[PDB]
C-alpha cells in the first residue's frame, strides 16, 4: 500500500506511528489515501511555492533583499516556522509567499503555472509530481534554497 514515497515511521514524543515522505518531506498522522496500483502521474501539474534564499543559494539575492546573508540552517528555521503556520490556519500558504518569498513568484500568490518532468530543478519536480492536488511538501532543498511546494493542480 502508501503512494510513492511514504513510509510508516515512528516519532520520538510519543508511540508517534505517523507517515513521512521522503521526496517531498511531507509529514502528517494521517494515512495518505485508500486499491488502484498506480493512479499514475500526470504529465503535468500546477504549483506554488515559498522560496526562503541563503548564503549558500546560487543567487544570494532576491527582490526582498539585495544581500541575502542567512545560514542554510537560519533559512531551514524560518520554513519550519511558515509550515507550522500554515498547518495551524494561523497564515495560508498564499499569504506567506506573497509576503516572504524570496522568488519572484511572490507576487503571483506563489504560483508558477502549469509544468512537465524537465522543466524544474529535479527534487522540486520530483516533489511536486510526488504530491497530490491539494497536498503541501515539507522543506524542499535545490540550488535556489529550501521550497515549500503546493499542488494546485
Amino acid at each position: 500500500k502508501l503512494p510513492p514515497g511514504w513510509e510508516k515511521r515512528m516519532s520520538r514524543s510519543s508511540g508517534r506511528v505517523y507517515y513521512a515522505n521522503h521526496i517531498t518531506n511531507a509529514s502528517q498522522w494521517e494515512r495518505p489515501s485508500g486499491g488502484k496500483n498506480g493512479q499514475g502521474e500526470p504529465a503535468r501539474v500546477r504549483c506554488s511555492h515559498l522560496l526562503v534564499k541563503h548564503s549558500q543559494s546560487r543567487r544570494p539575492s532576491s527582490w526582498r533583499q539585495e544581500k541575502i546573508t542567512r545560514t542554510k540552517e537560519e533559512a531551514l528555521e524560518l520554513i519550519n516556522g511558515y509550515i507550522q503556520k500554515i498547518k495551524s490556519g494561523e497564515e495560508d500558504f498564499e499569504s506567506l509567499a506573497s509576503q516572504f518569498s524570496d522568488c519572484s513568484s511572490a507576487k503571483a500568490r506563489g504560483d508558477l503555472g502549469a509544468f512537465s518532468r524537465g522543466q524544474m530543478q529535479k527534487p522540486f519536480e520530483d516533489a511536486s509530481f510526488a504530491l497530490r492536488t491539494g497536498e503541501m511538501s515539507g522543506p524542499v532543498f535545490t540550488d535556489s534554497g529550501i521550497h515549500i511546494i503546493l499542488r494546485t493542480e
